[PDB]
């Protein structure tokens, strides 16, 4: 049984995955994301190097492949990351002037949406612009620009594409009581009201075991900024606890605004902690006793 298919029965947009033209060339991933997934995202075709490697010098090769591909095949497609210090090239990091970041940046922004103007759903505008504390990071963009940056990606991100939610997204927003989670939310009403067009908030979720249970009050406490929508992105779990995914499943069923969860990736042995086996497929890309309870959970 298909976990988006299911969500979408209980009202929500998507049960996504993240994944690029080298998963869906090998293995069982295409026919997997087929079959169960309703949204796909790119692993990295869409990061600022693989897309712009210098100035004004973009290709497209491995994002066109997966807008396609997603295209050809029925489903949604998210984009990111436009604005992050990670797989950001020398030639960005190393820019120490404001207007240049500002124009280099407003670039990147619009070349990349206008190229897949009214296609994507939703784009991953800002990310991981925080500390653990709450303060905002010391990337390249907020030494340089300062705070204006976050403002100026996503008024430029509207203008490229008025169709797409943008997104600001960050990890470690696990737990209501934690600063990095109330920080967020009070920037993101403060931005709203000084009228940037933060559509959602994505929760990049890296679960160790138990961590679940605090994502039911720490999603609700991400909605309160009053984002359109609020999305669970990169979701894995250190052990793949089936009471782990229910939590989470749970929490975006109860949020009205979370309008679905995304998987960072289709089976074990592809993740970055493999051996964590914290996916919802094995080794063998059979399903796992935590998609099997989602699916159970959701019927
Ligand atoms: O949710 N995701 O799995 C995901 C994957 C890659 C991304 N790049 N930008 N935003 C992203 C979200």
């Amino acid at each position: 049984q298909s976990i988006d298919q299911l969500i979408k029965a209980r009202g929500k947009v998507y049960f996504g995955v993240a994944t690029d033209q080298n998963r869906l060339t090998t293995g069982k991933n295409a026919a997997i994301i087929k079959a169960d997934f309703g949204m796909v995202w790119p692993e990295e075709s869409m990061q600022w190097d693989a897309t712009e490697p210098s100035q004004g010098n973009f290709n497209f090769a491995g994002a066109d492949y997966l807008v396609n591909w997603a295209q050809q095949n029925g489903k949604l497609i998210g984009g990111g990351m436009l604005v992050w210090h990670n797989q950001l090239p020398s030639w960005v990091s190393s820019i120490t002037d404001k207007n240049t970041l500002i124009n280099v940046m407003k670039n990147h922004i619009t070349t990349l949406m206008t190229r897949y103007k009214g296609k994507i759903r939703a784009w991953d505008v800002v990310g991981e612009a925080f500390n653990e504390d709450g303060s905002l990071r010391q990337n390249v963009f907020l030494n340089v620009i300062g705070e204006d940056y976050i403002p100026i990606a996503f008024q430029t991100a509207r203008a490229a594409d008025p169709n797409a939610k943008l997104y600001i997204m960050d990890y470690n927003l696990d737990s209501a009581s934690y600063p990095k989670t109330q920080a967020i939310v009070n920037r993101v009403k403060q931005w709203r009201a000084a009228g940037v067009p933060i559509d959602g908030i994505g929760s990049q979720m890296h679960l160790s075991a138990g961590q679940g249970a605090g994502v039911l009050q720490a999603l609700p406490l991400l909605a309160s900024a009053g984002t359109p929508e609020v999305s669970i992105l990169m979701l894995d779990v250190a052990g793949a606890s089936p009471t782990d995914y229910v939590n989470v499943v749970n929490a975006c069923l109860n949020v009205q605004s979370c309008v679905g969860i995304t998987v960072f990736g289709v089976a074990d042995p592809d993740s970055w902690r493999a051996s964590s086996t914290p996916l919802l497929f094995d080794g063998n890309f059979n399903p796992k006793p935590a998609y099997n309870a989602i699916v159970q959970n959701l019927q």
